[PDB]
């Protein structure tokens, strides 16, 4: 029983976060998540602003923007707003929880104040989840566990892929969903978001290896594709970005029937 | 079998940095690194200055500073050449090697330029150290892998402590060693640095776990204890430092014979 979007919006455990993307994603028909690696911000709001209407998520490394300042964000979110998608921090949480906590909430970025999503590996265990949880409840915000990842010699596989299920399934009043390359749970709740995405077959110089849109939404089950250097390395990041959601769209509309 | 810090500096595979490392551990007779998980420069600063006697290292989360500035990070250098520590931002690097090259030279943190050490996670496989190479080896610094966690439920055990072992014997060119719970290679040239370090048992309630200075460097092999808490929490902050100090320091002893 493959659900649409919209349906999986509806479910009676799905949590708000995943519910609003859910909905946005079936009017705006688009299940694409702009990687938008850029130092400036200036380039980040003009891409956020030109590439809204595509998007379902603007995922942000602040950590890379040379001229990061809270109003920054503040502009980002409403451009988020106005043209509806989420923004998810792709922090990468990835210790104890006493110290997630604080650089989820505190410190220079402020990540929670803005991201309405932030991802964590599950190498540390839960308390992992459990800390970040602690700031994230009271801001209804969500959390994906990188349950796979893209690169090459990646060690998230096997039992270390099913202790992230286990444990985004034993937070899931916090945990939205997965990082992964493929459908990792069978819970409809859960959203599925895979980078390591490009149209062309190949890799980066640093171990990056890409699959095809066709591939990771349609025989590989995923729900959301993740895009960096695909759109933003295109002279038209706007066109670039049109093709991928296109591309994803309609590898999700071939597997309901 | 076993050579002290001041033999191992001069081991002819030795990293320049680890080299500086061990030699001033055995000048100041130093085994300890301070956790200083703290939210205002100020208190960096004054901790840095304060204990930097006592310390072989310090151990920075840049993100959780409220009032972060690179005119901060000036001031922790000068700490770190008049008292002779080095400056390890426990950054985890965990990702695609062409992302983790990005974040470690810029964005507002700048972390290459000021920290001699830094870490990264292992699950992404060997391209996370091959991107931080390309940042860190023309800026003469260090990199530790994180081979196992202190926390519950850590998922850094077994096969992939040994994936780390190996990932970072093969890029002796930049990493010097590991972020561990005991000692995890044979080769002297490595070094292991264990948090979860404090005097009496426990832990925290967000998954922390804690072990003597004596079972970590005298039963369990390691070279270097990392303590937050323990002493930051402490009345007397330098009296702790001493104590975890003094702790560290005769376990080395003890087990060199
Ligand atoms: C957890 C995870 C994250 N990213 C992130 O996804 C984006 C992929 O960008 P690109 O399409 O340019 O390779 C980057 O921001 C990168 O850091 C991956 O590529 N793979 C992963 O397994
Ligand atoms: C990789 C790693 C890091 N830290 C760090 O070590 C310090 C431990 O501090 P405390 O002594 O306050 O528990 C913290 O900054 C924490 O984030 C751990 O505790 N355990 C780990 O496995």
């Amino acid at each position: 029983m493959e659900l649409s979007f919209g349906a999986r919006a509806e479910l009676p455990r799905i949590h708000p976060v995943a519910s609003k993307l859910l909905r946005l994603m079936q009017k705006k028909e688009t299940n694409l998540c702009l990687s938008a690696d850029v130092s400036l911000a200036r380039e980040l709001l003009q891409l956020a602003d030109a590439l809204g209407p595509s998007i379902c998520m603007l995922k942000t490394h602040v950590d890379i923007l040379n001229d990061f300042t809270l109003d920054v964000m503040k502009e980002l979110i409403t451009l988020a707003k106005c043209h509806e998608f989420l923004i998810f921090e792709d922090r990468k949480f990835a210790d104890i929880g006493n110290t997630v906590k604080k650089q989820y909430e505190g410190g220079i970025f402020k990540i929670a104040s803005w991201a309405d999503l932030v991802n964590a590996h599950v190498v540390p265990g839960s308390g992992v989840v459990k800390g970040l949880q602690e700031v994230g409840l009271p801001l209804h915000r969500g959390c994906l566990l990188i349950a796979e990842m893209s690169s090459t010699g990646s060690l998230a596989t096997g039992d270390y892929t099913r202790a992230a299920v286990r444990m985004a399934e034993e937070h899931s009043e916090f945990v939205v969903g997965f990082i992964s390359g493929s459908r990792v749970s069978m819970k409809p709740e859960f959203l599925h978001l895979t980078p390591g995405v490009q149209l062309e077959a190949g890799g980066d110089n640093l171990g990056q290896q890409y699959n095809s849109p066709q591939e990771v939404i349609g025989k590989r089950g995923s729900d959301i594709i993740i895009v960096g250097r695909g759109i933003i390395s295109a002279a038209d990041r706007l066109e670039a970005a049109e093709m991928y959601r296109k591309a994803a769209w309609e590898a999700y509309l071939s597997r309901l029937g």
